[PDB]
């Protein structure tokens, strides 16, 4: 006769978003089980996005275009600040950001957040480009995820490898599921979101003591970035292929990325030559984006699913009673290129929805 | 002081092709270690093709266009015949195959192989289509692979999960590697084959005691097939998206596949209605194809790799001595839609190359 918890939650997805949601829910006292295909130990898996990020904090919208985005970014920055002392985050001082025009600098909304924010002289920008410098924060994407996972372990969360094809499979002994499935949200019956889209990112992992972060959007026909991370490693990138699922390495893209990046900062080379760059790995990830922006909202759903709820529902088109429970589905996906830098704020919004839902339905 | 084998081989890839190559090499006495990202237990992994096949024997070329293909298919048929008694293969009697024209029937080259081969009357074909019927063989694709894996275990082969980015990582204590990597052949340094391309296949797994196989290519704008497999399951398919990497389920494609398939044989429905079809799973696999056809050939390679051998070579563009061994790389990939049905013959050609190479180089 043991007192048992009535605060059970399934988190579907183990990328940085499910992990951070899970961690805040667990700290709040929820009993959390994580169900996912891809787990933090799968550091070279291409079927989720989280191993492949920089990951730094680089705002991409105006306050007006991305009010939630900015709120989430601002909150995650404070958290990363708190992680510098133990090394789970790293200052990228004197980051330089180059854009085509004043528009590309997004109203400078974040200037009070990133220290030493200031405009660059045109002597310190590529030709025709405008620029600012500031100090921002970075995490080692796969290690940061494993760190979150350890924190979850200690709070008693559990992990289970599973690939779900229909919602009832996730409502596994719980009446609330957190859906943090990235691109998978499109092909799971009960979610079916056609708006989910990938945005392909190829990068080159480079061995280099280069400690400066440079980003250049001033050339539409060649996005370039250098993002340092702990371990004497930098990530050189350059692609944004919207709707592109190709997982294979483009050899021509290798050269365009390294040339542009070299341009940006020859010290990523052993001798300022393309040929002096010490390549560790060629990488391709697909950012899990969504037309209409990230989806963070709670929905009420009746189970089991019928073919009129989902084109992908299992069994025969004809469905009826055979019970019929109602559960809560809290969406958290389609963060595109900003999942790490928005992750802690997003998880905060997620846990507020869960608190909310439990107050209303589940007791 | 123990006598040790000098017949070591690494098989890179654990799809039906690496598995079958591995099995014949092991039966020949080779010591075989399999290195691969995706293993036979990963039955819902979309990063290799082998879990997703029918898999039946359906020749797709003329003798003139695909001489090796036909040789390999003919050989695999005899092997599958030998597997019927233990259930690792299943007769699909009275298979029906519909094409647009006489051309689509490929010269009837295989008529002595599939029993009871004969033309269909136009009364038994869709409108405007021509057809033959014959008895062919099918295997349960993921279970067949696990079966091969058990046979490998008993012959002492071992398996290890690994994702390779450069050839020297595969030449792990062996001087011969079998490269059976499907699409991965394009992005591994030392192979770099730009000709590798995926061909997307969406299907619907259906619960049904339907035991007949029907295939209809008479409609270019909608390929359709019904392929029974052990367990009261049939696979209904329809896509061939060349160069398409999209791993998400197309809901519109679901309906087009089920309607066409229903057309072909209403008994896949519980009541001959789309709504009576008992859906088990929606699937998407990418067939590992190659412009210029499958590659089965042995190549001699010097290690370590330099950036002039591979655009993707690791380290700095500048490379030299630091040793320099020479090894054998036996290619076996780009089987597209015919990897299972060509698999045993392909593996036979593979093991002959290995025998050859060992006679020449490795002793
Ligand atoms: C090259 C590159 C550069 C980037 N750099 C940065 C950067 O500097 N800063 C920044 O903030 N972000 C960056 N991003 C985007 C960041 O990678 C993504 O926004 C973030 O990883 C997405 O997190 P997620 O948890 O939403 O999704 P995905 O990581 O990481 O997780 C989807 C989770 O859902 C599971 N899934 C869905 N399908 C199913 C199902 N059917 N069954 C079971 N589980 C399933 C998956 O297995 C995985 O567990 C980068 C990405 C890329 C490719
Ligand atoms: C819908 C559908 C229908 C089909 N039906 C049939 C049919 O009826 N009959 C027929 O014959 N065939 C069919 N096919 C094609 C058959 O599926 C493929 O031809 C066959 O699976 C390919 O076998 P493979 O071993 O070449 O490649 P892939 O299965 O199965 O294996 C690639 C192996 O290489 C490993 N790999 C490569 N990248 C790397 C690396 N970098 N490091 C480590 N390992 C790595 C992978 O992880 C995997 O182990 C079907 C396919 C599809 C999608
Ligand atoms: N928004 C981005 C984020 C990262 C890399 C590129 C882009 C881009 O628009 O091209
Ligand atoms: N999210 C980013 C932040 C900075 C540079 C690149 C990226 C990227 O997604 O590619
Ligand atoms: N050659 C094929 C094999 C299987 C399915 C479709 C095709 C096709 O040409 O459309
Ligand atoms: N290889 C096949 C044989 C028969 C029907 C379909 C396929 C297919 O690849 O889709």
């Amino acid at each position: 006769l043991m007192m048992h918890s009535q605060k059970r939650v399934v988190v579907l997805g183990s990328g940085v978003i499910g992990l951070s949601s899970a961690l805040i829910l667990a700290r709040k006292g929820y009993s959390v089980h994580i169900l996912a295909r891809d787990l933090p130990e799968d550091v070279s898996s291409q079927t989720f996005a989280s191993p492949w990020a920089g990951a730094n904090w680089t705002p991409f919208m105006t306050l007006t275009d991305g009010p939630r985005q900015a709120k989430w970014e601002e909150s995650t920055f404070k958290k990363w600040v708190e992680l510098v002392p133990t090394g789970h985050a790293m200052w990228l001082k004197g980051t330089r950001r180059f854009a085509q025009n004043e528009d590309g600098l997004l109203g400078h909304w974040y200037k009070d957040i990133t220290p030493n924010y200031r405009p660059l002289p045109s002597s310190e920008c590529p030709p025709g480009a405008i620029g600012v410098t500031y100090d921002t924060l970075s995490v080692h994407a796969p290690k940061y995820c494993q760190y979150l996972a350890r924190e979850l372990q200690k709070l008693g969360a559990t992990f289970e490898r599973r690939t779900v094809t229909s919602l009832e499979q996730a409502f596994d002994g719980a009446d609330l599921v957190v859906n943090a499935t990235g691109l998978g949200a499109k092909s799971i019956a009960g979610i079916d979101d056609q708006a989910a889209e990938p945005i392909r990112g190829q990068t080159v992992l480079v061995k280099s003591p280069c400690k400066r972060c440079t980003m250049d959007s001033s050339d539409p026909a060649s996005p370039a970035y250098i993002i340092p991370r702990p371990g004497g490693e930098v990530i050189c990138g350059g692609t944004y292929g919207v709707g592109d699922w190709d997982l294979s390495v483009n050899p021509e893209t290798v050269q365009r990325i390294l040339k542009h990046c070299l341009r940006l900062d020859p010290t990523i080379s052993s001798d300022g030559t393309i040929e002096g760059i010490e390549v560790l790995r060629h990488n391709v990830g697909l950012r899990p984006a969504r037309r209409g922006g990230p989806r963070v909202e709670a929905e009420r759903i009746v189970l089991p699913l019928d073919r009129t709820k989902s084109p992908l529902s299992l069994g025969r088109g004809s469905a009826r009673a055979a019970k019929e429970k109602e559960v809560t589905l809290v969406h958290a996906y389609g963060f595109s290129s900003a999942g790490y830098q928005q992750s802690w704020g997003a998880a905060e919004d997620v846990a507020q929805l869960v608190d909310e839902a439990f107050q209303r339905y589940h007791g």
